[PDB]
């Protein structure tokens, strides 16, 4: 039987006896999806050129506006914004969303796939809504997922009931259920991390990788795949398996990536999917937040792999 | 004032005053190029999946019956068939044309960008046509360009009069000129190639990677991107600048990557475009082929890059 | 603040505290019209022409509202204008709603690209014995939902419920159903009358008397225009929108008209008079006559009430 | 063999010898249906009504714009223009175009299909341009056609070759040729007219009228259909048969519909299509006009209906 990305929501919510407003959200989200990929794949771009006679700050608003209009939000962090968003209280709803409503954007310009990152909190705290309700650790999250604008669109939503893969038929404008609670494969055979920083690597990442080009056991050395576009790299590390590395380096000592709306959301899917995702020295999930656009570094994908990395890295202290 | 494709194309051959066959021929590959688009970014996907109760076939067919009838073509190369394709006679034109239709598309599972690359001869001699037709060096291309289904689809066609680049938009299925004569950078900081293969580089490839992460000086070392599909590694190398490897190792002394349909296209766009194309041995179009489903090396991008990969690559012979 | 269709049935739905089934019902059937109207559109029809190298359309929109009600889980009973009997959900399925629908009406005159649309009318299923075509033998006071999707120029769904008509225009740049006109009213008295004046001579006597009495006025004023497409769906949401009257009426050759009570009079009846339109028999409140077969046809007058009302003025003079 | 628009035009082009100029017109309107069609579908009417925080005036400027950059047009004439628009000279070609942007537009707020209309002329004079080059009898019409968007888009073309209608199929913004070569029934069975203003009839149209609905021989009644949107009841005659009739009455001696843009192209499809097209005086076709938005009233249709007609006009005198 088909399924869509509204109906599915809808069953769960109403399996768990819920009031709605997370399928209100995530109804407000999808919309936003939906016309932030038109934007992405330059649907009316003749308009601009003429025929009559900036991208992600669009998408920013796509998202402002729909995830307001919900009334099911009440705390949003944007990539965007350096401030967090307080909902006005007329809209004011339960959850507290963190997002990066294009992540990959500034090379858009060779078209590489660019991606939504998205990631839902209950609102904690009973104080009055603040920057503060977005600071929690990544254990907490409610919701989260990504959509791809790749060579198709593709939502994928992780649940306390797992992970699903939506794609999205433009032909009818609906999110259809492709992929059912999906795992991660236990050991992959590709890395992905930007080697163009080998100067900077750790000891212990410089080995890993080391173990992936000239393995000890003669096993076939991995492949390589690095887009530069996290949702990219992310969405193959979970559809093929193997891992995705952005640690630290000189020009970014806490990491480039950002905790609250790139590592949490994508470190939740994941978990829900079998795999792991770490800071090298704890949990990305686990860790507390102090400010909203705080950077990690990360290191994630299938266990086998994440769990060598980090016997490298206890290696080295 | 606006610009599309097929007016573009019209404009041309007309201020050369040619027959039209090479309009009626881009016009056919707009028309398949259009239908791959609408196919990879998944229309109708919803009836798949019983919403009522291949990709790389369809676009060979889509390719293939599009020149087949557009009365331009006699002998049509492709990626996905063993032998050349003759075109019936009463349907024969002048052109030989080599094609991927669609490139990447082993790894379309994870929405990676593809593309479709095409090489378009004028046949040589009067005989019957035949695979032989297609054996010429990539100097004798008269066009030549890829399609990229990335975030956006656009369409890079190189001809004499330089390279133009044309975004499809898809609300009403025209390809808008949108950046004309492009030209690459003299000179990038991206490097482009499967380091996990490492443990079998050539001594040279294995130098100028080195010298690209450690450099002498007191440059800053280039950022790396992979993202494993030619087209979308290649058009970023013509964006950014930089330098994309698909080299010659022990293993595989003849490269990976096929000459008629992905190295000779992508080569001649980059020339047109003020860049350059190397095997190590020679220029990329000066190969003489003598097997439609030959491989080659290729070494293309900035051509201060090429020029010292080729530096390097001297030094090891 | 922008609204769309999923997102006004949910905030209904939650202001009501119902369970959810009527919105995953109503989702359901909305996608169903997105997909008809892509399909209205002839999007891929290349590949039907060769292009690389395939279903009738009432045949497809039947299966698609069918299917995604069935899946819905909110229906038990579905009577469509293209099966001869109803359809009873299988028991894993099964929901409290009874579905009436018209999956592509005015199809007939498609070849010539003429508007058609979707037509829709939802019952709560009154007993508790197990689910049978008994239970679609409602009569239309007792809708819980109707409205229809018209594919014309754009393609728009028009949604009565007890809160009133809304009208969504389907964006398909991104696939919704855009809140565009909100608690619609049809105009006291229109300019327009709409029905097929070729049969004339078979017209009621009472039929051609207000004929004459829209073209040719005793007080001498201006005569009312004529538009007649032919597909109900169109004339019908024209009258809604503009005013002025719609006649499908019974004659000697057919006593009880020609359109289908179920699936087409009664959701454009319960439109209209959410609307404050009227909509008449002649003898009786289309939403009153109780039915007695799923496939029975009844005869219509609907519109603005007061040319509704001097149609029934004239029906009344002729007995 | 599948064909498009642009290339049967192409085709027809090459065959002919032209030099390329009508083609390029026929393109260039090609490009703007297909944004009309789009707009009026309201593709990104979301963005209008706050997703993120006129019709038949945009239909103009997008047909006037892309016939001005067309290169093949030197007066245009359009119902939204008081006076003729001459192209500047740099934008100059050879054709002379009237048409209708958006046909039907002023009942668009209930959705009635609505349209496109277009005729073609070739240029009076070497002299410059003037409104006097739009004063030609449709006898001297090149092609004419119209887009119709109903429940689907379709371009109906006439050209001296013939009539051939064109299904756009928006998936991919491609016009198929789908009905090659049209010819109208001989008799049809559908009679479309605004009987609303019997009052106003001539006795002859009354008379007509009668016959129709009471006929003499006791043959079956004519069903009437009138859309009152002149490109939906004409497109309808041309598929099924039948008369339309938008005639003169005491109240208009000269009718209601535009002689140089409704009425002219929509006779000379009828007469490519073996129909006819009839003031009741002379045919459509053969008025000289004087004025570019001088009325005309129309008869046309099946010419086994138009013929019944005329006879009865005649007995009137
Ligand atoms: O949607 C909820 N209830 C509903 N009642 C009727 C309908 Br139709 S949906 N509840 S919820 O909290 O929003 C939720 C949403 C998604 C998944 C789980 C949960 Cl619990
Ligand atoms: O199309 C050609 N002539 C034409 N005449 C009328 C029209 Br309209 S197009 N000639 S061509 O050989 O196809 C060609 C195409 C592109 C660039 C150069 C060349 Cl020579
Ligand atoms: O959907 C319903 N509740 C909901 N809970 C959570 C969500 Br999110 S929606 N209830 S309902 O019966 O379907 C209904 C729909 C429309 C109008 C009135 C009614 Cl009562
Ligand atoms: O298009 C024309 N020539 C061409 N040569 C090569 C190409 Br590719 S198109 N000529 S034309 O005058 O525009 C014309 C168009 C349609 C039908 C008849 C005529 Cl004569």
């Amino acid at each position: 039987d088909v399924n869509t990305l509204t109906r599915f929501v809808m069953e769960e919510g109403r399996k768990a006896r819920g009031t709605g407003e997370l399928t209100q959200l995530l109804n407000s989200l999808c919309t936003a999806v939906k016309a932030i990929s038109s934007a992405v794949r330059k649907a009316g771009i003749a308009h601009l050129y003429g025929i009559a006679g900036k991208l992600d700050v669009l998408s920013n608003d796509l998202v402002m506006n729909m995830l307001k209009s919900s009334f099911a939000t009440c705390v949003l962090v944007s990539e965007e914004d350096k401030h967090a968003i307080i909902v006005e209280p007329e809209k004011r709803g339960k959850y507290v969303v963190c997002f990066d409503p294009l992540d990959g954007s500034s090379n858009i310009d060779c078209l590489v796939s660019v991606g939504t990152i998205f990631g839902i909190y209950r609102k904690k705290s009973t104080d009055e809504p603040s920057e503060k309700d977005a600071l929690q650790p990544g254990r907490n999250l409610v919701a989260a997922g990504y959509a791809l604008y790749g060579s198709a669109t593709m939502l994928v939503l992780a649940m306390d009931c797992g992970v699903n893969c939506f794609m999205l038929d433009p032909a009818i404008g609906e999110f259809i259920l492709v992929d059912k609670d999906v795992k991660i494969k236990k050991k992959g055979k590709i890395y992905s991390l930007n080697e163009g920083y080998a100067k900077d690597f750790d000891p212990a990442v410089t080995e890993y990788i080391q173990r992936k080009k000239f393995p000890p056991d003669n096993s076939a050395p991995y492949g390589a795949r690095y887009v530069g576009s996290m949702v990219a790299d992310v969405h193959r590390t979970l559809v093929y398996g193997g891992i995705f590395l952005y640690p630290a380096n000189k020009k970014s000592p806490n990491g480039k990536l950002r905790l609250l709306y790139e590592c949490n959301p994508m470190a939740y899917v994941m978990e829900k999917a079998g795999g792991m995702a770490t800071t090298g020295k704890e949990a990305v999930l686990d860790v507390i937040p102090t400010d909203i656009h705080q950077r990690a570094p990360v290191i994630l994908g299938s266990p086998d792999d994440v769990l060598e990395f980090l016997k490298v890295y206890e290696k080295h202290s």
